[PDB]
DNA sequence: CGGCTCACACT
DNA sequence: AGTGTGAG
C-alpha cells in the first residue's frame, strides 16, 4: 500500500480577495494592492495582499496603517460593510464562480472560500483511454513544475529554464505504455488541472495555483511550493527529499498545537523524521487516530477522501466588540443581534432558493470580556423562520441568563464577541 | 483590536 | 448538546 491509488489536485486561488477587486477595479491590477476591512481602526485589518505587495513584505493580520509604512504606494480596497458589520458577499460571490467551473471537470471538496480539492482519478482514467499510448507533449503542461527535478546534470539560471528543464526529465522519464503507474497518472492529472485552471482564468479573469499529488494532504503542500499562477506535481517518490526538510507544521493540521507536540515530545523538526518511529509509538503519544494518520502522512500516504461538497454545512455572522466597545446593555445586546440576524437571513434566503434546503438549527455564541477563549458560551435554539426579528429574539431568549447583572437595562459582564450560526441543514 | 468564517474531533 | 483545535 503505497498511497498511489488516487490522483488528488487541491487548487487556490492567488491572493483571491485581491484578484477580485482588481477584476472589478482596474485600477488596482498589477500593482501592490491590499483588501482591508473597519478603516477606522488603523486604516483597518489586512486580510488579503497581491504579490507585488508582498514584496515590500506586508502581510495578512496586518495594518493597513502599518502596511503603508513598509508600502508607501500600497493600494486598499475595502470590504463592503452592511450594518456596521465587514459583508464577505462579493468574495462569496466571486468563489461561486470558480466552484462551479472546477465541478464541471470533476467532482470538488470545497476546501475554502477560495480552494477545493478534486479527486481526478476517474477523469485520468478516462482521459489516459482517449489516447492510446499517446505521448505527452511539454505543451500539455506549460505551468507545471515537477517537485524534485531538475536533478543531476545557462538555462538553469532562469525559473522558467529550471521547470522546463524538470518538466523534460520527468516526461523524458514517463512511459506512456504503462496505463497503471501513478506517475503516468499524476501527469495527465496535471495535465487537465491545466486545463481546469486555463478555464478558471478565461473564465473569471482569476488566477490560481494547483497542487496535483496522491492525497489531500500532498497536494495542498504541492499548492504552495509554486505560486502563484503556477501548478506543482508531487509524485510519491518526490516525497523522501520533500519531506526531509520540511518543517512539521506545514502539513495541514499539523500547523497548531498537535503539531508542537510532536516536535517538543519527539523532538524533531522535520516530516521525514517521523518515518523512524513504529505507528505504535506515534499512537502511544498522539493517540490512536493521530499515531496511524502521522505514521501513513510522514510517508507520503493519506486517506482522507475527497468529499463531495460545494456547499457550506453552516452559514455564519459573527462581530467582535473588544476592549472599551464591549456591548455594556440590553438593547445594545439586541440591536446588534438583529444586525447579524439580518444579513444571516439575507444569505439564508438566497441559500435556500439557490440550493434547495433549509437550516433547522440556530446557534448563538457569546463571548464575556476577560476570557481568551474564542467563545465565551454556546447556546442553541430551533430556527423554524427565516425572520431576523424571532432569530435575534430568539437568540437573546437564550443567551439573556448571563447578564449578571441585576439592573438589567445593562448587562454584565460586557460582551466582547456575538455570533449567529444556522446549521442542520435539511432538503426542501 | 490580526476580524470573520468554516470544518471537525472530542466529550 | 457544548467545547476546543485548525484552517483560510
Ligand atoms: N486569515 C484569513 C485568511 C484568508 N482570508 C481570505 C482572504 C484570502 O484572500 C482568501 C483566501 O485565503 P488564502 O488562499 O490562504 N490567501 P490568498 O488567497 O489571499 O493568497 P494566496 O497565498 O493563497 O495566493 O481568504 C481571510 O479572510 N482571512
Ligand atoms: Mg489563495
Ligand atoms: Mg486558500
Amino acid at each position: 500500500a503505497t498511497g498511489q491509488d488516487r490522483v488528488v489536485a487541491l487548487v487556490d486561488m492567488d491572493c483571491f480577495f485581491v484578484q477580485v477587486e482588481q477584476r472589478q477595479n482596474p485600477h488596482l491590477r498589477n500593482k501592490p494592492c491590499a483588501v482591508v476591512q473597519y478603516k477606522s481602526w488603523k486604516g483597518g485589518g489586512i486580510i488579503a495582499v497581491s504579490y507585488e505587495a508582498r514584496a515590500f513584505g506586508v502581510t495578512r493580520s496586518m495594518w493597513a496603517d502599518d502596511a503603508k509604512k513598509l508600502c508607501p504606494d500600497l493600494l486598499l480596497a475595502q470590504v463592503r460593510e452592511s450594518r456596521g458589520k465587514a459583508n464577505l458577499t462579493k468574495y462569496r460571490e466571486a468563489s461561486v464562480e470558480v466552484m462551479e467551473i472546477m465541478s464541471r471537470f470533476a467532482v470538488i471538496e470545497r476546501a475554502s472560500i477560495d480552494e477545493a480539492y478534486v479527486d481526478l482519478t476517474s477523469a485520468v482514467q478516462e482521459r489516459l483511454q482517449k489516447l492510446q499510448g499517446q505521448p505527452i507533449s511539454a505543451d500539455l503542461l506549460p505551468s507545471t513544475y515537477i517537485e524534485g527535478l531538475p536533478q543531476g546534470p545557462e538555462e538553469t539560471v532562469q525559473k522558467e529554464g529550471m521547470r522546463k528543464q524538470g518538466l523534460f526529465q520527468w516526461l523524458d522519464s514517463l512511459q506512456i505504455d504503462n496505463l497503471t503507474s501513478p506517475d503516468l497518472q499524476l501527469t495527465v492529472g496535471a495535465v487537465i488541472v491545466e486545463e481546469m485552471r486555463a478555464a478558471i482564468e478565461r473564465e473569471t479573469g482569476f488566477q490560481c495555483s494547483a497542487g496535483i499529488s496522491h492525497n489531500k494532504v500532498l497536494a495542498k503542500l504541492a499548492c504552495g511550493l509554486n505560486k502563484p499562477n503556477r501548478q506543482t506535481l508531487v509524485s510519491h517518490g518526490s516525497v523522501p527529499q520533500l519531506f526531509s526538510q520540511m518543517p512539521i507544521r506545514k502539513i495541514r493540521s499539523l500547523g497548531g498545537k498537535l503539531g508542537a507536540s510532536v516536535i517538543e515530545i519527539l523532538g524533531i523538526e522535520y516530516m521525514g523524521e517521523l518515518t523512524q518511529f513504529t505507528e505504535s509509538q506515534l499512537q502511544s503519544h498522539f493517540g490512536e487516530k493521530n499515531g496511524s494518520w502521522l505514521y501513513a502522512m510522514c510517508r507520503g500516504i493519506e486517506h482522507d477522501p475527497v468529499k463531495p461538497r460545494q456547499l457550506p454545512k453552516t452559514i455564519g455572522c459573527s462581530k467582535n466588540f473588544p476592549g472599551k466597545t464591549a456591548l455594556a446593555t440590553r438593547e445594545q445586546v439586541q440591536w446588534w443581534l438583529l444586525q447579524l440576524a439580518q444579513e444571516l437571513e439575507e444569505r439564508l434566503t438566497k441559500d435556500r432558493n439557490d440550493n434547495d434546503r433549509v437550516a433547522t438549527q440556530l446557534v448563538v455564541s457569546i463571548r464575556v470580556q476577560g476570557d481568551k477563549r474564542l467563545s465565551s458560551l454556546r447556546r442553541c435554539c430551533a430556527l423554524t423562520r427565516y425572520d431576523a426579528h424571532k432569530m435575534s429574539h430568539d437568540a437573546f431568549t437564550v443567551i439573556k441568563n448571563c447578564n449578571t447583572s441585576g439592573i438589567q437595562t445593562e448587562w454584565s459582564p460586557p460582551l466582547t464577541m456575538l455570533f449567529l450560526c444556522a446549521t442542520k441543514f435539511s432538503a426542501s
